[PDB]
């Protein structure tokens, strides 16, 4: 009923992050947030599964995803493009995965997710011209201001070695979450940054894709995802209907992230039941669904106001793919009482930035000697690690210099006209390759000074 305690240091925290000069202001954007939340999450209740942005991978001409989309994706935080792969090569994809599975050790295994991260179809997939496209024009939704300094390239994708799952019907299920850290949002200095706009008591003109501050946020100060991901994504390997062991969203950025952002200062909902009763706390250490030294913020029980809002995603297509917004929540589905396998392919965003220099490492060294990347290395036994084999193989990068750069494989090209931070950290990632090291806290302790 209330949340627990963290330790009192949490205190400080909050007296950092909300200024007392603001703290009015605060208290009055926390009533509006609330009165537009019961308004649009009723709305979306009330949609249900149309309400998730939609279109066909034909309608994105000159790598841009169109005017009307954009506009919604910004809103919503979530896309679902339709036929961005032929489903026979789909097929042939979800074919070969099961056979590598099957004579790479139980099959089907208890939790539906397969700790595969090189294999053909993987490497296939992930550099295929559809793909590479949809990639650039998420990637053109973001931005950042300080184009001379700040260390990022969002014209450039990286791979994250992630994982398959094939859910059978039956499986059952991890409830409404945000990845990307639990208590990082708040206790980093630079991920904090990230949402000053709310901590200000302007919550409304708070920008999810400004990336400015966020390339120097440390999501982990301390379950953990080692890249910097704007966007998580998979690629649809069958046909499943809403509610069919799929993903379930909370498809309102903004009011989403105000909500949470807010919610440990405001986590006393009154008696009363009026909006206009809410008082701050800037005392007790409470954050609610956090466990510091986690990657997930639980949103399962002291954020009640968010469940309104939580729909399934439209029906799934084999060869559509699916992104959502790093700050948004979702959820698998409970159950899967549809008619065959749920199975998708794991691909995020990973822009090269200062904080994805080594993952840039990690997926060069992990291809390279046929073994997993280091979040699902590291949680394996000495014989584990001896026994794995990853189907990595050079060939299937089709000698293709783009995609090896993706793969850590190759230098970056730094033509004439290019300058500012994407020139710097294109250098920087080129140092790291020929040296094989890299320390990220020079260029984050520069930020935070600048601040
Ligand atoms: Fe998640």
């Amino acid at each position: 009923e209330t949340p627990p305690d963290l330790d009192f240091r949490f205190t400080g925290i909050k007296q950092r992050l909300i200024k007392s000069e603001n703290v009015k202001q605060v208290t009055a954007s926390w009533k509006r947030l609330l009165v537009e939340i019961n308004k649009e999450f009723t709305e979306i209740a009330k949609i249900g599964p149309s309400y998730v942005p939609k279109c066909d991978f034909i309608d994105i001409k000159d790598n841009k995803l169109p005017q009307q989309v954009s506009e919604l994706f910004k809103q919503r935080g979530c896309l679902m493009i339709e036929n961005v792969i032929d489903v026979d090569r789909i097929d042939i994809w979800f074919n070969e995965l099961v056979e590598f599975c099957k004579t790479h050790p139980t099959f089907p295994n208890p939790t539906s997710w397969y700790n595969v991260f090189w294999s053909k179809p993987q490497t296939e997939a992930r550099f295929h011209p559809n793909m590479k496209a949809i990639f650039k024009a998420m990637s053109k939704e973001f931005y950042v201001e300080d184009k001379e300094n700040c260390l990022i390239d969002l014209d450039t994708q990286l791979v994250y070695g992630d994982r398959i799952r094939i859910r059978e019907p039956g499986k059952a299920a991890l409830p409404l979450h945000l990845d990307s850290s639990s208590i990082e949002r708040w206790e980093d200095i630079m991920y904090s940054e990230v949402y000053k706009s709310i901590f200000e008591g302007d919550w409304e003109n708070w920008d999810a894709f400004k990336l400015d501050e966020r390339t120097y946020s440390k999501e982990n100060l301390y379950t953990i995802c080692s890249s910097f991901r704007t966007l998580q994504g998979w690629l649809a390997l069958s046909n499943n209907k809403s509610g069919e062991g799929t993903l379930r969203v909370l498809p309102s950025l903004k009011l989403s992230m105000a909500y949470i952002m807010l919610r440990p200062f405001f986590w006393k909902d009154p008696e009363s039941g009026n909006i206009d009763d809410y008082e701050i706390d800037l005392i007790t250490p409470k954050f609610p669904g956090t466990v510091p030294g986690t990657g997930q913020l639980f949103l399962d029980k002291f954020y009640p106001h968010l469940h309104q809002g939580i729909i399934s995603i439209p029906d799934v297509k084999k060869g559509s793919f699916v992104f959502w917004h790093c700050d948004l929540p979702h959820e698998v589905d409970r159950e899967h009482n549809g008619n065959g396998h749920s199975s998708v392919l794991y691909y995020g965003q990973t822009p090269l930035s200062i904080t994805n220099i080594q993952t840039l490492l990690d997926t060069r060294d992990a291809f390279l000697k046929n073994i997993s990347p280091a979040d699902y290395r590291s949680q394996l036994n000495e014989e584990e690690k001896q026994k794995e084999f990853q189907g990595a193989n050079i060939d299937d990068l089709k000698n293709d210099i783009d995609s090896k750069r993706s793969m850590g494989l190759e230098e970056f090209e730094k033509p004439e006209n290019m300058s500012g931070g994407q020139a710097k950290i294109r250098s920087i990632a080129n140092q790291a390759l020929k040296s094989s090291g890299f320390n990220v806290d020079k260029y984050i302790h520069h930020a935070a000074k600048l601040e």
